[PDB]
């Protein structure tokens, strides 16, 4: 009976907005990262109002602020899509903790993601990684690069540190995709009881037979000392589990799209591995795959810069944004792997930032090396306009990469 007749601009566009170039900010982006200041008004999917943060510095004070709490299950919590009522009804891992909680349960963990277990895990990482290239380059001449290398490669390599049996991989890696992936929150909910559901099994496995690995050394020590409730250790591995396989594997396969779309640097880092850690950190900053962990809540107002968050409002730490702010990278938007990429948010900063984020630099240079030292003709079997990335409601990437190479 009767329609919008009137302009339609917002001062409040929708987000999140999706990538249509793997290494560019979405055009609202864009927008968000030239306006001045350091808080921007957007509306989730629900309607419901939100602040993200644009700006570098403001995103390291506001990350590092306690009143900004990462409770997912405060009902206030910024949702980005329909699927996460799934996370705000479920037991929670320390990722949704504040401190003092956050700190026991991360210390539960750290001992596996220190400096000198990373490097004992090269030969682990190295042999798995040339281990499906052996695989991925004898099947044929043609491979879609994320079912048989991006996946598996950071799949196997977490399911040895925590003790996850790999022969169930065809199980939990379904169940992760459908978890991380999913757009509703009924497919979200079933996939995090399949998991929790396998990994309980694993539990009980282990106080009949100590096992290997992290969730053996948590059932055997904390479960036991009553440290640890059951379904937290549960909440714990799954947390562990899926980041550790479906970030690196993003970061790969977004990594070999953008680097062959820049010959030039792809080829100068082919000549000169020393170059290879740099890159890393320079497409870390670029590509930016995880603005799904940046979102927060207010338990107390905040003045930032003249603007006021409200208590009970949600906001979200854009870190892609952020590593695009022209006062700390000059020419943010141009790929250089020369460049320094130091103090990117890719990670986060604060009591939150990323566990793994060693781990996931030492899979990827030893991935690159591996790439340029096996496959040094490898190549898109399609045009990067036929490839089809994920949704910004979740990690960043493509499910499916077809390649190519030399015979
Ligand atoms: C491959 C590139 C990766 C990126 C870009 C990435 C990104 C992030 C970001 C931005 C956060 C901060 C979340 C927040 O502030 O709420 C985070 C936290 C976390 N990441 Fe990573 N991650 C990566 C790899 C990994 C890997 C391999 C693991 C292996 C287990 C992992 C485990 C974690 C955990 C457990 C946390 C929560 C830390 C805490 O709450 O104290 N991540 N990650």
């Amino acid at each position: 009976t009767d329609t919008a007749t009137t302009p339609q601009t917002t001062d409040a566009p929708a987000f999140p907005s999706n990538r249509s170039c793997p290494y560019q900010l979405p055009d609202g982006y864009a927008q968000l990262r030239d306006t001045p200041g350091p808080l921007h008004r957007v509306t989730l999917y629900d309607g419901r109002q939100a602040w993200v943060v644009t700006k570098h510095e403001a995103a390291r004070k506001l990350l590092g602020d306690p009143r900004l709490s990462s409770n997912r299950t405060d009902d206030n919590f910024p949702a980005t899509s329909p699927a996460f009522e799934a996370v705000r009804e479920s037991p929670q891992a320390f990722i949704g903790l504040d401190p003092p909680e956050h700190g026991t349960r991360r210390r539960m963990t750290i001992s596996e993601f220190t400096v000198k277990r990373i490097k004992g895990m090269r030969p682990e990482v190295e042999e798995v990684v040339h281990g499906f290239l052996d695989e991925m380059l004898a099947a044929g001449p043609t491979a879609d690069l994320v079912s048989q290398f991006a996946l598996p490669v950071p799949s196997m390599v977490i399911c040895r540190l925590l003790g996850v049996p790999y022969a169930d991989h065809e199980f939990f890696q379904d169940a992760s995709k459908r978890l991380v992936q999913s757009t509703d929150a009924q497919s979200a909910l079933t996939a995090r009881n399949d998991l929790a559901g396998y990994l309980d099994g694993l539990i009980t496995q282990f106080q009949t037979e100590p096992g290997a690995g992290l969730v053996g050394a948590l059932v055997a020590d904390q479960l036991a000392n009553g440290e640890i409730d059951r379904e937290e250790l549960i909440s714990t591995a799954m947390l562990l589990l899926i980041a550790g396989h479906e970030t690196t594997a993003s970061m790969t396969s977004l990594s070999v799209i953008t680097l062959l779309d820049h010959p030039e640097q792809y080829a100068a880092l082919r000549a000169d591995r020393s170059l290879v850690p740099g890159a890393v950190e320079e497409l870390l900053r670029y590509l930016a795959i995880a603005d799904i962990a940046g979102g927060r809540v207010a338990t107390a107002d905040i003045e930032v810069e003249g603007q006021l968050i409200r208590a009970g409002e949600g906001v979200i730490v854009v870190n892609s944004i952020a590593n695009r702010d022209g006062t700390v990278y000059e020419d943010p938007d141009a790929l250089d792997i020369h460049r320094s990429a130091r103090h990117h948010l890719a990670f986060g900063f604060g009591v939150h930032q990323c566990l793994g984020q060693n781990l996931a630099r030492l899979e990827l240079e030893v991935i690159l090396n591996a790439l340029m030292d096996r496959v040094p003709t490898l190549r898109l079997a399609v045009p990067v306009e036929q490839l089809v990335l994920r949704p910004g409601t979740t990690i960043q990437g493509v499910n499916e990469l077809p390649v190519t190479w030399h015979h």
